[PDB]
DNA sequence: CTAGGGTCCTAGGACCC
DNA sequence: GGGTCCTAGGACCCT
């Protein structure tokens, strides 16, 4: 009863696309991200930039201190979406059991596959080769009996490689696995776990489930399970979008309601255009707004509402402005919609 | 020197039983 | 008191 899960993951995705489309960017340090003047961050970087320490989510000013010649690109999201659609269609040549997680990666359940004599190792390799043909981008892959190990495995031999974890290999792999490598255990959790002496899955195996449940709730059950290679989550090909949002961080903090309202007037057409692609009649379940202040606290207020409406978003933003700003400056304004259930 | 696109979980009061 | 909805906040995911 052992499944075969593939996780496929594009290498330096946004950057790989810009270098394919402009070969002049191949050997110099490049990064997709907002300028230092726009108070931006790095979305991703190529390997020449990463050598300097440039990483995703790094503030762009820090990226530039590490790497003064970093070439900064704004991003061509239709080009990334196009490559994304292409690799998903390549995935469909092998199975319909496809769960995309973002533009550039998916899980594949090839347990019941007929291709490559049932070899998941060879399927992953054929998919990676096919993506390099046809798109001229490289992908890495991970093969394992459950999702999270497959996703960990696709990181271990990148770029342009893969890694297979067999059931017999799972116990040795887990013993020294840092908890922070499990998808969904982030910096805050890893720090709480470290402070109680839990660094690796081997550390957590020596823990009582009941204690984990008390100290972490349902997360503690996930931790206990994952530390044993237990991950019964099925590959789900029927997930649907639940929200759509449009927000912007300004280059300077704003301090006047007129500035905030002016921001909303530019954001609203974008939100309407993106909703309409998926919901022509603009019918929704909730809509709402987001402010982030200069102390980086952020607040949202959203409410049941039947149909995208600009004035109500202005009105709600006005209240949030008056009622929870407390005289602080505002670095970000955002709009938001929750989509109807079906 | 701190983005923009999202998902999922938690938690208190409202409302319903 | 138990479901479920409503809303807010936050950890976390991707690039
Ligand atoms: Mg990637
Ligand atoms: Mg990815």
């Amino acid at each position: 009863g052992s499944r075969k899960i593939i996780h496929v993951d594009m290498d330096c995705f946004f950057a790989a696309v810009e270098m394919r489309d402009n070969p002049a960017l191949r050997d110099i340090p490049i990064a997709i991200g907002g300028s230092r003047e726009r108070r931006g961050v790095i979305s991703t970087a190529n390997y020449p930039a990463r050598k300097f320490g440039v990483r995703s989510a790094m503030p762009t000013g820090m990226a530039l201190k590490l790497c003064p010649h970093l070439t900064l690109l704004p991003g061509r999201f239709d080009a990334y979406k196009e490559a994304s659609n292409h690799i998903r269609e390549i995935f469909s040549r092998y199975t319909s059991r496809i769960e995309p997680l973002s533009l550039d990666e998916a899980y594949l359940d090839v347990t019941d596959s007929v291709h490559c004599h049932g070899s998941a190792t060879l399927i992953a390799q054929e998919i990676r080769q096919t993506i390099f043909n046809e798109l001229q981008l490289t992908a890495s892959a991970g093969v394992a009996p459950v999702k999270f190990l497959a996703k960990i495995a696709s990181d271990m031999n990148k770029p342009n490689g893969q890694f297979v974890i067999t059931p017999a290999e799972v116990p040795a792999f887990l013993q020294t696995l840092p908890l922070a490598k499990i998808p969904g255990v982030g910096k805050v959790s890893a720090a709480k776990l470290e402070a109680m002496g839990l660094r690796t899955c081997g550390d957590v195996q020596k823990c009582d489930l009941v204690m984990l449940l008390k100290r972490f709730g349902k997360f503690g059950r996930i931790l206990w399970e994952r530390s044993q290679g237990i991950d019964e989550r099925d590959v789900n090909s029927e997930r649907l979008r639940k929200s759509v949002g449009v927000e912007r961080t300004m280059a300077e903090d704003i301090h006047h309601w007129s500035e905030c309202e002016a921001i909303i007037e530019r954001l609203y057409p974008e939100l309407e255009r993106r909703l309409a692609k998926v919901k022509p009649d603009l019918l929704i379940a909730r809509q709402g707004v987001k402010l982030k202040f200069d102390d980086f606290q952020q607040t949202t207020q959203e409410h049941v509402w039947p149909r995208l409406n600009k004035a109500d978003l202005i009105a709600t933003a006005r209240k949030t402005w008056d009622e929870r700003r407390g005289g602080r400056g505002v670095r970000l304004v955002g709009l938001h919609v929750t989509l109807l259930d079906p």
